[PDB]
């Protein structure tokens, strides 16, 4: 076997409008945001434009493949892949993604997708000017699937929160914490879950 | 059955181009504005920048399947579905849909489509820096199914405006009322539904 | 025959690379702006940001159906169907489309399609803050079908210019007038014919 | 006798999109003559220009050709069923707005006329733009990806006026327009590749 | 024989545009080199950049080769049809603007060449841009999906000197344009992806 035959074999398996449920159990994505920029902020509005890596993980058992005497894994089109419905909550702007499109693939189904994506939030910037800064918390779920068809987590891997993010912003990252969150709304009994990035930044400069 | 099976059967019946129409009667769609944010207003020009859920729901027996050993529920993409072609009469922006386009189908035949929509509106901005605030009417209905096709009625359920509206806003609301309405034009006979939504708000944190 | 079978057929039947032109007779497309609000104005660089709904009308024959036991209308994408390649000659923006973009077919062969467009365009915005006014003229007609192919033709529907036209508007209407025209070239005698429309028109100047 | 739906369908067959007309081993003879509409948000610090053009291009396929005897001498088609010359303003600084349905012209000779209405920035010389003597913007427009063996440009040499079809209503007026053909060749390759020259030479209206 | 219509025949039935053309299970040697065509908007404060460049992009893809030696040696083919290196700035802060025709150049031996004007906004270090020494702002390009076992870059040691192409217009100007490789790796994961690091040295003109 070989690439082409990989992703051949994807789109006969693939059904990327079919939320890919092994029997009756949710389908665990994994959600990681690493912050690369702060380009614009106001104090005023409460709304930052920021750029990140969405780190998305998920599993897909449909795809897999015998990679004894083949590549294990392969970069394919998102069009070609089932993608969670992730959606910001507070996003006050249409995600700019800014890399390819294309998730890598696991031999063992496994999914990695990592757009890079500009986008603008309302959260709340108040105290950005002060050292112990601002924080702006996203919310970040399933805009249509609730906890028993997709369930939502952090990596949770604490290291540097700052080790890609530009050093020429005009704001730097205190810390970033990634919180599992299980928001419900009023209509109906259905909790949908959320992972909840909150973004402790300042502005550079210090008195 | 499965997942899988549930959306090719709803492909293999579902016409998109077709509206789902009960016998000769007209399709009841449901619309309720959520209000999210609102960004720029500008009293000069009277135009604001808003964002909300628009929740909207219908009807299409057409998708109904036996969910006795399958799931009741799925999500499909707006694209292999009917969708009601709602419009808002006073937008000045095409409506810039934020979430994921897919609706929500039960074995029932309902489909229930949430986006989140960031939109610009001509409308009342005046009294905005007031007490009272200003009143933004947002008319919204379908552009070409009249009465005998699309209804429109709005869930009306006097429980909490600002439930969802974020507390980062410089705005607050005051009031949000929901009303139906019908518009008819000197051209022609046909009479199109709508709902009226009137945003009363005001910005946060003024001298008393 | 239900709303289904007239909409299949419709795809079926439909040519939209095809102009439905009557034996030698061009297609009679029938426009007329309805003026919903005007938005941006500059009376240095001579510039008007409008919002308008442009009703079109033309008639298709090969569509037609029997709708004695059936719908006499119905909705349809006008990707389905021919259009009117119709460009407004003095525009310096590509015309945002507002509305869903369905057109209205009836059984004997009329098509409808009324789209809601906000357009830049250049014109003469002297006057404006004056009693007078400005008079903004634009001219939309065919960009590649001449008179022979197609003709345009004002609908004159006497209605009150204001009858759709935003209250809330900085600005308002004082007369709009929707003239017949046909502009020629230089290179040929292919003669193309236009809606010319007067939008004459000032600034609120409040009491 | 042929009609328009019956032209069409030949075309659709016979027309090779992604297929350069090559005739034998000749280049295929395009060319290019800009008419100018509109001159827009000007700058002098900047040295950048709005413009809105219409780009008449003509060139030939000689497959697509029939006996117009009795029938249609022309028809509309659009783009995408055709083979368009791959043209690019060497100094645009933004990609170009189409303006117009992007339909060409397809004679019954084989030619084909494309004109759309382009609006689209450029850097060039802006210095002058408040004298009488005026600012002239050199504007280079030739195929992207075809050397001179492949793809020729030419100047329609009209002799017309040059502020023919150009906006009375702009706040800048038209001196002169001239319409030169140049080979720009590259220094990494050999095979040269051939563009217009279009200078445009124009100034701001004296309002006093 | 073989006209081009047969070339781009045989290209679309061999190539596969998702599919890496690795030869063996070697790296598919992408060679990106950047020259840069103008400067647009440029902010020491927020360390933001507008930039236009030409991105000549090379590689081989040995299933789309021919015999030549009495038909056409190279071709232009749209980019849908052929595989493309999955390149991404690093630092960019908006999508790239490809203001060109997306057709690239295949040659009979398997070599592909797609040179897109593109203009994208940068985050980079604008420090200086005013002073005589000026800015330096690196801008850093690479693969973003595959390893350096798939993908490798690297500049093209091959200047070409080098303010050739860009805008006597600007209000900026180059000083010194170096193309260096690198291979950054991440904390996830062991595997290195091969990127190429731009330094572009460029200052506001002024007078002197
Ligand atoms: C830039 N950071 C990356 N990985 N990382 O672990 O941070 N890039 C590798 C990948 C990019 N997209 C996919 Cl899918 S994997
Ligand atoms: C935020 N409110 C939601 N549901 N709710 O019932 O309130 N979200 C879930 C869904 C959103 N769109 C569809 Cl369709 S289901
Ligand atoms: C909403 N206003 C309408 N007419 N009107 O005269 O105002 N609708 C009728 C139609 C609109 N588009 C098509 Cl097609 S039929
Ligand atoms: C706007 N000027 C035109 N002709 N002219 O000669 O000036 N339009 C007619 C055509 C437009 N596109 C094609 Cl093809 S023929
Ligand atoms: C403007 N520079 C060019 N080449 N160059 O090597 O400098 N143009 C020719 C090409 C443009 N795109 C392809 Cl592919 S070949």
């Amino acid at each position: 076997a070989d690439r082409a035959d990989i992703l051949y074999n994807i789109r006969q398996t693939s059904r990327p409008d079919v939320i890919p449920t092994q029997r009756d159990r949710p389908v665990a994505v994994s959600v990681s945001l690493k912050f690369i920029n702060i380009l614009e902020v106001n104090e005023i509005t409460n709304e930052v434009d920021v750029v990140f890596w969405q780190r998305t993980t998920w599993s897909d058992r449909t795809l897999a493949w015998d990679s004894s005497h083949s590549p294990d894994q392969v970069s394919v089109p998102i069009s070609s892949l089932w993608v969670p419905d992730l959606a910001a909550y507070n996003a006050i702007s249409k995600p700019e993604v800014l890399t390819p499109q294309l998730a890598r693939v696991v031999s063992d189904g496994e999914v990695l997708y990592m757009p890079s994506i500009r986008q603008r939030f309302s959260c709340d910037v108040s105290g950005v000017d002060t050292e112990s800064g601002a924080t702006c918390r996203i919310k970040i779920g399933s805009w249509t699937h609730h906890s028993r068809e997709i369930s939502v987590d952090p990596t949770t891997e604490n290291s540097d929160d700052s080790e890609y993010f530009s050093q020429y912003s005009r704001f730097e990252i205190l810390d970033v914490t990634q919180k599992k969150n299980s928001v419900t709304y009023s209509c109906c009994p259905e909790a949908y879950e959320d992972v909840e990035v909150s973004l402790n930044f300042r502005k550079k400069g210090r008195s």
